[PDB]
């Protein structure tokens, strides 16, 4: 079990001003730290944030969080469930900022909600350094869905933060699961480009600096899209992405005749194309959503290699490897053409 710690700096808050926090299970003797960013969509205006506060309040507030959580999948400490990093120090950072982990705005007389996702990550890292993170060799910032996009937005900032704080020996790496979206046309006619454009202003959202310098003012929304922000990043990032991610299909208004068949096949081909030059990636041809904290995350394989194996091969690559691949993208063109897809 991972134990809840609310942030000691209580000015770093969830949406409603309650303290943000993290769940931690230490593994003394291990110098590996896994910091996982939870996902769960976002909200981009007062009206839809108010609705989320009414019926998805755990994603906006710490008031009702449990004292403990069980680590599952990549957060499991049992080697049978987690062949990759079962002995690591485990951190689960709840998503309570509704801002794709991009915000740096406090609740004030002008703001009903605080959007502090980027500051939550920074403050968790700061407080962990006094709890053993100062001794780390590798900090893997991982996350699923909105948390996977959060990895892409924040991994280089964590790296810069540790450098400026005087810890140049901690290797910061990213694992982005189900957070690699396409700004494509919907199958039938608020879409991700517009949602994030509004969100950035509403959240005071921040993006990685090199990507910001490319797209410039008013165009920072581009940096929320994996294929645009990834080439600007310096930290090693492993990308896990279903080719037919259910959240991608939802925003595309897809829920089979020729037009839809062509749409779905083109979507998979486009996603495959965006991963061609991503050397550490795992992209199975499945219709599904998230993977890495599911207990059966071990079961899916691409080209005969599981994700825990691919991640282990990635670790070795950061010390091509014989029989230990790190770039695993399905080429078959329809959901479940990979027999190991989740049922
Ligand atoms: C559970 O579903 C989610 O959490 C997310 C869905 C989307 C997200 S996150 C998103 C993030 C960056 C750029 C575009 C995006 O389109 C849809
Ligand atoms: C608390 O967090 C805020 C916002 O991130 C920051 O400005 C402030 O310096 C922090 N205070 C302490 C004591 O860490």
């Amino acid at each position: 079990d991972l134990r809840l710690h609310l942030l000691l700096n209580t000015s770093v808050t969830c949406n409603d001003g309650s303290p943000a926090g993290y769940y931690l299970k230490e593994s003394r003797g291990s110098r590996r730290w896994l910091l996982f960013l939870e996902g769960g969509w976002y909200c981009f205006n007062r009206e839809n944030c108010d609705s989320r506060y009414d019926t998805m309040r755990r994603l906006m507030s710490s008031r009702d969080w449990p004292r403990t959580r069980t680590g599952t999948g990549i957060l499991s400490s049992q080697p049978e469930e987690n062949p990759y990093w079962w002995n690591a120090n485990m951190v689960f950072i709840p998503y309570c900022s509704s801002d794709v982990w991009s915000g740096a705005s406090s609740k004030s007389e002008k703001n009903e909600y605080a959007f502090m996702g980027a500051l939550i990550i920074q403050e968790v890292v700061r407080e962990l350094l006094g709890r053993g993170l100062s001794g780390a060799k590798v900090l893997l910032l991982a996350g699923s869905s909105a948390g996977g996009t959060g990895v892409l937005l924040n991994v280089d900032r964590v790296a810069e933060q540790l450098e400026k704080l005087g810890y140049p020996a901690i290797q910061v790496r990213g694992l982005a699961d189900s957070g690699w979206f396409l700004d494509n046309k919907q199958y039938r006619h608020c879409a991700p480009t517009e949602a994030i454009r509004r969100g950035i202003r509403y959240w005071n959202g921040v993006v990685p600096e090199r990507c910001r310098r490319q797209f410039q003012e008013g165009e920072e929304w581009n940096c929320f899209f994996g294929y645009k922000v990834y080439p600007t990043l310096r930290s090693p990032v492993f990308v896990v992405q279903w080719l037919f991610d259910e959240a991608q299909l939802t925003v595309d208004n897809v829920h089979v005749q020729e037009g839809l068949r062509l749409y779905i096949q083109n979507l998979g081909r486009e996603l495959r194309h965006t991963l061609k030059d991503v050397p550490a990636s795992f992209a199975p041809a499945c219709l599904s959503h998230e993977i890495i904290i599911r207990s059966h995350w071990t079961d899916v394989q691409v080209k005969g290699t599981s994700l825990p194996r691919a991640l282990h091969c990635w670790d070795r690559s950061l010390h091509p490897l014989k029989g230990c691949p790190v770039h695993l993208v399905d080429s078959c063109p329809w959901p479940h053409c990979n027999p190991s897809c989740p049922t």
